[PDB]
């Protein structure tokens, strides 16, 4: 099949773009993964860059869609009160508006929507994670930001936001990291998707330090612990922390990797539930 766009998905208060890879065999009630390209990038270059996403929409009846920002120079907002709260607007809104126009043309199943992306798009996938744990069920997010550190900023991108984040320089404890992520929806009472982490150690761009900072904040939300590690895993050099009994919360490190951990599509969809 063929990258192809979506002219008109209903409300788009963040002024995105929506592409979508349909299969040509597809699942009768297909789940729905959201792939958000980075800082700098598009919606057709991440289709282009994370070339095992296409191939495995097409070994498995899944669709892709593929959302674009042209603001901040091309950056995901992960730092207005809009974006960052459930029903607030911006980027995060569109993006569930464009789930929500796929799940109804393509007859979609609701209960199988999930999110991954790099860098900026991986910041996103923690924002969609915390604002609307309503709509996806999973996030994969590689080599990005804990939810709400660039909350109040006066940007998202390497050329706006205040730059401590990406630095490394923001370090709260567990609860604090908690309390933001339920600052994306104050009032909520239920679940939250499962949420698969990335990093490298030699990532010069985001500081490796983040991977910490996410690993604090959802292992306190799910209030679980590491309860086992595997070396190498999925690839020499990454180290896989698993945590409780699985369910809810993995990460792995990936040392002498930088900018970004190319996506591990097998042990992304498997933590989905898809293969
Ligand atoms: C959570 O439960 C409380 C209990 O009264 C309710 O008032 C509130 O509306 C619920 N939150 C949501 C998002 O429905
Ligand atoms: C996690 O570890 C802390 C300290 O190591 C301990 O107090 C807490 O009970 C542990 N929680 C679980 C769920 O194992
Ligand atoms: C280097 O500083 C930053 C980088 C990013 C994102 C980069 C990407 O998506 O590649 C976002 C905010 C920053 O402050």
């Amino acid at each position: 099949a063929t990258l192809s766009q979506v002219l008109d998905f209903g409300n788009n208060p963040g002024d995105n773009e929506m592409w979508i890879y349909v299969p040509d065999q597809l699942a009768a009630n297909p789940a729905v993964i959201v792939a958000l390209h980075g800082c700098l990038g598009s919606a057709e270059g991440y289709y282009s860059e994370v070339q095992d996403l296409p191939p495995a929409a097409d070994e498995n009846g899944f669709i892709l869609v593929y959302p674009g920002s042209n603001d901040d120079f091309h950056c995901w907002d992960v730092a207005t009160a809009e974006s960052l709260t459930h029903d607030g607007g911006s980027d995060s809104r569109s993006i569930v508006n464009m789930v929500q126009y796929t799940l109804d043309k393509y007859s979609g199943d609701s209960s199988k929507v999930f999110t991954t992306g790099s860098s900026s798009g991986a910041m996103m996938s923690l924002v969609l994670a915390a604002a609307y744990p309503d709509v996806f069920s999973g996030v994969a997010a590689y080599s990005g930001v804990p939810y709400g550190c660039l909350r109040g900023s006066p940007g998202s991108s390497p050329f706006t936001a205040d730059q401590a984040c990406a630095n490394g320089e923001v370090s709260r404890t567990a609860q604090e990291w908690k309390d933001e992520v339920k600052m994306a929806w104050p009032g909520y009472n239920g679940t939250y998707p499962k949420v698969q982490v990335w990093h490298g150690t030699a990532d010069s761009v985001i500081s490796p330090n983040n991977f910490d900072e996410e690993v604090k904040q959802w292992s306190a939300v799910f209030g679980v612990n590491v309860t086992k590690e595997e070396q190498d895993s999925p690839l020499d050099g990454y180290t896989r922390s698993i945590f409780g009994d699985g369910s809810h919360f993995e990460a792995y490190l990936a040392e002498g990797v930088g900018h970004v951990v190319p996506t591990q599509v097998d042990s992304t969809l498997r933590w989905f539930g898809l293969i």
